[PDB]
């Protein structure tokens, strides 16, 4: 109903059509991305400084940081929206790497039609320290954009690429996608 052909545009870059997005996935240092918003996987907290999170929280600073700190006191989030600080993008998306990955990617998505966004970058949300399974994960993230799409709600946003620390995760969400495609 909305799935294209799975291909290789570029080494180590692989993607498919879901409905009017392209959605691609690569292994990489998700920290050296250009996108409008790049999603950072954390805890309640949003203070984690491991694995994914301790990449993005150094290389983004101490302002963004800080940020993060003032919202979480403010009020109980699921999600909190900062400044890109030292990264190249409009936004950070901290989404808690425990909570249900499908409704944490649908929020990410409603957020960046709100702001007329076009791109996305995330990371492989829950594989980290909250130690949720990667085929899981995959199934999760592919499921929210279907879903998205499905509802007609996909305007502003044309690309989500997930970059993904570990090539043997990489594998699992190549399988997926393969388990999808039209
Ligand atoms: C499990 N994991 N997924 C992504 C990232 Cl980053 C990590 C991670 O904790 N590390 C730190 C130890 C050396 C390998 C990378
Ligand atoms: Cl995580
Ligand atoms: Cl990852």
């Amino acid at each position: 109903m909305f799935y294209g052909t799975v291909s290789s545009p570029d080494s180590g870059v692989y993607e498919m059509k879901i409905g009017s997005i392209i959605f691609q996935v690569a292994s990489g240092d998700i920290t050296k991305e250009e996108a409008d918003v790049i999603v950072n996987s954390t805890s309640n907290s949003f203070n984690l400084k491991a694995g994914v999170s301790k990449a993005i929280l150094e290389c983004a600073g101490q302002n963004v940081e800080r940020e993060c700190s003032q919202q979480a006191q403010q009020r109980k989030n699921d999600y909190i929206i900062t400044g890109g600080g030292f990264l190249r993008c409009k936004n950070i998306i901290h989404v808690i790497g425990g909570n249900d990955v499908k409704s944490s990617v649908s929020s990410v998505l409603q957020e960046c039609e709100k702001k007329n966004y076009s791109s996305i970058c995330l990371p492989a949300i829950g594989t980290g320290n909250a130690k949720q399974h990667p085929d899981k994960v995959a199934e999760a993230i592919i499921d929210a954009i279907e879903d998205f799409v499905q509802k007609g709600s996909a305007q502003s946003v044309k690309k989500v690429k997930v970059v993904i620390f570990l090539p043997q995760v990489l594998d699992v969400f190549y399988a997926n996608m393969k388990k999808r495609e039209g």
